[PDB]
């Protein structure tokens, strides 16, 4: 299904027209991240598409991905921003997104990137009492009212929904709706600080059935409802972020963006609410493969290995969530190389340095291309510099199937600097 | 026990007799790592008496922990140094290492990295069949003669990445045999695991690794090295547990080595720089999800990730006496980062912190900043040490967004 990376029958894998393989011969013989620049243009597109007719805000969620290059392209194409840092602020305005359409989460927001927010004029979302406090503290500080949601875990049926009712009982985020008066009576008593203009749920990650949206909206619109009976004037929903896309290429049926906004649009527009969504997986997952060189095969008498150049440095989602993603070859193999089971892992110094785990594959000679599929999110962004791996460049392919860089390569002298003078 | 950080009756953290609340306030109000030097020399001093009357090397795993006055200041100790790539192979260069005390090891060494190693004249492992044809290419092309330990398991090994099958270890000596001007085989090298807790595993692996070196030498190699590996445990829980100590570990192999005079290469990095170290934190603020109650502090899975990455304990206290009447009760210690796998630790007994009060995460000397990340772009922390006399010095620069704005220059 219609993924930007496609392997024809020739055995070729393609970007946009483009043979992987002649993008690799075209740059240094190191890890990189490879991006469609159209395929981010058609996930933001089907975003746009299921929100016409609906006043709304679609918030990248740049947690999934920092390159600035890509930023600047989803703010020139309509996108919002949300934030979980100070830094990430600094990074989407330096991308010339509107802070009228920036909107900054978090269970532990800095006083600092707080006094940025109120100084700046984006959305910020009430996460605690402690929270609330420190936001009053920032407007204060900034002598600027702060616009806010309270972000709230709706009480949906454990029953219906086990997982997200027992999350919202064990997790770091969100107001129990129970708390819902002590947070209202302290907006009411800072007019001057706090402007109350919403609610926010998020619901979790990776969700590939709609009906948690559906579900969670009908609770969110009551809570909207009766605060609005409150005397405050809300004009806004956040839903939140969190639709999945398919990582096993075995042709699974997932719900798409208009599905998703089909579940919350009559009473969205029966409320005239503006709808905030918070995509970050969804807008960027699916754009971009992790792209190796095979260093050798091994196997120890059981397993046997293909050892690529990238690793848990680079990519570590497998290893810290036992996540699953798509692993091929970008070339045609030698005619007669056996189909067998790999490990495919890295040269990091541990076993949990893997890529992915019992993939059925033609045996690849030294020096063969091998992708890491849907690498765009959470990928580079939770890149680290173990065993000294320095940080890969990044490339894309535009519409004409011509390749831009957009990030270098990490270098050694980047480690040595953090020495300079000491 | 003989830890260097000490909470006092007073309710104060100290590290070399210094308050952790005095070297908080003279720093930059972010979270920062806090290494003792003192303690540093301890761990390695620890070894050097334990390999008394030993031919050996101290081969300090440097992927445990990169600071490059951390690495300087072992050096100047004797210290070899242990690497997995040539990055870690120009720090060690740099932090002014022996190349005869170098010990190159890895799954996946790249033919760029073995032909460093081989100009510089460091040990090299030879951990598969396609590893040796590129120590091959890589003596060819640096025209260096490589000396090799070949990486056996000695009999989560039917699963292992690393090593040579033992079975096979006639091709690599035929191999060894039929490339007399790029490879020496100087010894054998064996890796068990990390956080040991019991010698008697380095007992049996010695005996079977002895077994090998004597085949190897009958078959006429002249073979100088046993390196045994790293991997000896410390005691993260901070409850009174007794763990193996560096003579416990060299006593199970010293007659051994002793009797084929065999020079012992031992790679340790946990047990070097993992108890040297707290990851310091100021508390942004406290939640209630109902009966559930949360710390939330200013570091994170950015800067710490193995919590959450080996579900790992590692021990949670406040920095200075908490407020009298301060509930005691069970938390969750949490960063800002925005997913549930960011946590620092589970059902902690804490008495209640105020606002800004110091928190510290112990023995995250050792694949803690070395793991960092900037999710979230949390930029990475400055690092400090407490000197024997109690003053404090920066060994490492925070990181600034200035570092992120660099990879865009010019693009
Ligand atoms: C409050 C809030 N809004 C939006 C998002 C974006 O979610 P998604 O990218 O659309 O799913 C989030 C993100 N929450 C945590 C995501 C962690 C993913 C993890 N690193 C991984 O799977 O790699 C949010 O918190
Ligand atoms: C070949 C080899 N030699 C030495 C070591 C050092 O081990 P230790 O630090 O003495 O236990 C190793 C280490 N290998 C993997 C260590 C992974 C630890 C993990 N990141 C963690 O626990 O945080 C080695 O491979």
């Amino acid at each position: 299904f219609d993924h930007c990376f496609k392997k024809s029958s020739d055995g070729f894998l393609y970007c946009e027209g483009t043979k992987v393989e002649d993008i690799m011969e075209s740059v240094e013989r190191r890890p990189f991240y490879l991006y469609s620049k159209p395929q981010i243009t058609r996930n933001l597109e089907a975003y746009k598409e299921a929100l016409e007719g609906v006043s709304s805000v679609i918030g990248y969620a740049i947690k999934a991905n920092n390159n600035l290059k890509i930023l600047e392209h989803l703010r020139s194409l309509g996108c919002g921003a949300v934030l979980v840092s100070g830094n990430e602020l600094r990074l989407a305005l330096r991308a010339g997104f509107d802070p009228t359409k920036c909107i900054f989460n978090g269970n532990g927001k800095s006083l600092e990137d707080l006094v940025l927010a109120a100084q700046e004029g984006v959305f910020v979302n009430v996460d605690s009492e402690f929270d609330l406090n420190n936001i009053v503290e920032a407007s204060r500080i900034s002598g600027k009212q702060v616009n806010v949601l309270l972000r709230i875990n709706p009480d949906v049926d454990p029953q219906v929904h086990p997982y997200v009712a027992t999350g919202n009982k064990n997790s770091k985020f969100g107001i129990r709706n129970e708390k819902l008066q002590w947070f209202l009576d302290q907006v009411k008593a800072h007019p001057k600080e706090l402007k109350l203009v919403g609610a926010h749920c998020h619901l979790g990650s990776t969700i590939t059935k709609v009906d948690i949206f559906r579900d969670a909206a009908v609770l969110m619109i009551e809570y909207i409802d009766e605060i609005r009976r409150q005397g405050f004037e809300v004009s806004y929903l956040n839903i939140g972020g969190g639709l999945g896309i398919d990582y096993y290429h075995a042709g699974a049926v997932l719900p798409t963006p208009m599905d998703l906004i089909n579940t919350v649009r009559e009473l969205v527009l029966s409320r005239d609410l503006n709808l905030i969504i918070e995509p970050g997986r969804s807008l960027i997952a699916n754009t971009c493969c992790f792209v190796n060189h095979v260093t050798g095969v091994k196997t120890n008498g059981t397993k046997n290995f293909i050892v690529i150049d990238g690793s848990m440095a680079e990519l570590i989602r497998p290893s810290l969530y036992d996540a699953y993603q798509h692993i091929e070859l970008v070339s045609p193999p030698p005619a007669e190389a056996e189909v067998t089971k790999f490990d495919v892992v890295g040269p990091v110094c541990e076993s949990a340095d893997f890529l992915g785990k019992d993939r059925e594959l033609p045996t690849p000679p030294q020096g063969a291309g091998l992708v890491v599929h849907d690498a765009g999110a959470y990928c580079m962004s939770m890149a680290s510099t173990y065993n000294l791996k320095m940080r890969p460049p990044e490339y894309w392919v535009e519409e004409d199937g011509s390749i831009t860089k957009i990030r270098h390569a990490e270098t050694f002298d980047d480690h040595l600097r953090f020495f300079e003078g000491l």
